[PDB]
């Protein structure tokens, strides 16, 4: 569907599990009105590179970095509780 949120090359934050990671938008493909993104997670081996729907990609900005940090601590709180 005309004009997607992200561009090839764009540094981004991408959701993977319950966590957000820095990442790059390697590819942008449109399918059936649904825009998809092929992503390489930075500092991550290319095998984990994957296709992701738009809803999993967030702009690399202060608001989302703060969200990243809050999910990190929340997750870290889950790990710490798992013992």
């Amino acid at each position: 569907d005309p004009k997607p949120k992200f561009q090839e090359g764009e540094r981004v934050l991408c959701f993977h599990g319950p966590l957000l990671y820095e990442a790059k938008c390697v590819k942008v493909a449109i399918k059936d009105k649904q825009v998809k993104y092929f992503i390489h997670y930075s500092g991550w081996n290319k095998n984990w590179d994957e296709w992701v729907p738009e809803s999993r990609v967030l702009k690399y900005v202060d608001t989302n970095l703060q969200k990243q940090r809050e999910l990190q601590k929340a997750n870290q709180e889950q790990y710490a509780e798992g013992k």
